């Protein structure tokens, strides 16, 4: 049946990428993404229609503790639908570089913001794991790829893990 899949990782991790390439691959799939949907509220609306309709979905957002997580639980019981997580492992130094890559954001004295922003997510991130007390099924962590685009063998790796 359908189930909503949580995206969990800080700010250049790769959520976007991976859950680009899940919706293109695979149309019983969905994409809830705060840069395209704007408000919660609004993003709250769309995973409900797109629940009405028995799809998948996945949230594409930090969702970088229990709190933010527990909107999308709390929507998946409502229709009584499991929920999974995929934890992006890539590392501080990873996301920085890649942030760096993309000279979007103020730089100098009070230093290169974006490298602060992601110091800022840092020290807010928890995880999901064993003991947090969320209502997830099952999670799985993703490490990076070698490859700057996803394959739709990255994509079927991880749907086949639950
Ligand atoms: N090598 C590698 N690069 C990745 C991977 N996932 C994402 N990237 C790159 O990292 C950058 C940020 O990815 P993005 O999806 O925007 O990150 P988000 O901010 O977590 O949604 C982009 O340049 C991607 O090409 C991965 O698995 N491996
Ligand atoms: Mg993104």
């Amino acid at each position: 049946s359908n189930r909503v899949l949580l995206l969990v990782g800080l700010p250049g991790s790769g959520k976007s990428t991976f859950s680009n390439k899940l919706v293109e691959l695979k149309p019983n799939w969905r994409r809830v993404n705060q840069d395209d949907l704007g408000s919660r509220k609004n993003c709250e609306r769309h995973c409900r229609r797109f629940l009405e309709q028995q799809l998948n979905v996945v949230i594409d957002r930090c969702n970088f503790d229990e709190q933010q997580r527990s909107t999308w639980i709390r929507i998946a019981r409502e229709y009584n639908v499991p929920v999974d997580c995929v934890v992006l492992t890539a590392d501080k130094q990873t996301c920085g570089e890649r942030i760096l890559e993309r000279e979007d954001h103020p730089t100098g004295v009070q230093g290169n913001e974006g490298l602060n922003i992601l110091h800022r997510f840092v020290m807010n991130y928890i995880p999901p794991t064993y003991t947090t007390n969320e209502g997830i099924r099952r999670i799985i962590h993703l490490d990076p790829s070698p490859e700057p685009y996803c394959t739709p063998e990255r994509v079927q790796s991880v749907l086949a893990q639950l």
